[PDB]
């Protein structure tokens, strides 16, 4: 709901903390031989029915930000990202809300190469949380299809946790996928 | 004065021309799994993200002449999902309706539901990833929460305010009756908690 730095954040007592991580990679694969992927971006569908990005709560008392993501993302994704390290080079936002509870949340963005995300994919439904607090990863797509409203317009139209669908949009301008108009115009699409 | 999306039979739909034909499946095992340790999954139906933004049943088009509706969807299924689907049954028995549309289509979409066991479910989930259509026109495999959260909302009623394709929703309704999973005032129920 509202911007804070992460200095400030870490500052405040009571509040409940909770890291969150796009992992993304470039691809050169074309939908129909015709219209580029671009890049693979993840997201699951969670436990409660919601789209959002993996990750979760985090004990700032026991732990760091980066700690807490990674034993999370390890139970949600799998020990391939054993092999993947999210760090604070990594960390890109966070966000505060008073009500209706005390939450911070941070959002982390992470460059990977295809391989690595294809085997996060394949090694994900052997993950400890698969078919329980994780019901499938999925890939974002990029691309709007010819009707206008196919791909990323459609896609956002689903029903996603929290604030994911402003992370998922702060994403889209920082990697430069997109540029404000482009993202103007999906998020008209998607309302009609 | 125009038509809208309707029931119709398999013999009527199949003797006519104009309609293109499309096949989709809910494969689904029972599972004896717990999230929280406390809320039972019951079973696992399989659904997915498509292409074009949207959850969806695997399948696709078929050609009535080339082979049967079975055969075309075991067809599109391995291409979905992997090569696990050849050694898939189908048959007729697994065949349960079919809905005729002419809005900006004009299209008949048939729906099959059949029970896999659980390790079967499983295995198609790990191959999916390799499957032809992966990345493409599947963009990964889910599972339907069929419990509703202690809020109320949480599971299947927010997991209804996705964005389904076409008649898959209905579809999904139609198997949580079939299943015996939910009473129609449960349906009712579920619907009502997703539209608040």
């Amino acid at each position: 709901p509202r911007n804070i730095s992460r200095e400030e954040s870490l500052q405040l007592e009571g509040y409940k903390h909770a890291c969150h991580a796009l992992l993304h990679a470039p691809s050169q694969a074309k939908l129909f031989d015709r219209v580029p992927i671009r890049r693979v971006l993840l997201m699951m569908m969670r436990f409660d029915g919601r789209l959002g990005f993996p990750g979760g709560f985090v004990d700032t008392r026991d732990i760091s930000l980066e700690e807490g993501l990674k034993r999370e993302l390890e139970e949600e994704l799998g020990p391939a990202l054993a092999t993947v390290e999210v760090t604070e080079d990594d960390y890109r936002s966070s966000q505060v809300r008073e009500h209706p509870q005390k939450c911070v949340t941070h959002f982390y963005i992470k460059e990977l190469k295809l391989e690595e995300i294809e085997r996060i994919e394949a090694e994900a439904v052997n993950a400890k949380d698969h078919g329980l607090e994780v019901m499938g990863l999925i890939r974002v797509p990029l691309y709007t299809l010819r009707d206008r409203v196919g791909g990323l317009p459609a896609f956002l139209c689903n029903n996603f946790i929290g604030n994911s669908k402003s992370q998922l949009l702060y994403a889209l301008r920082s990697l430069k996928l997109l540029r404000e108009d482009q993202i103007q115009e999906v998020l008209k699409a998607s309302h009609r």
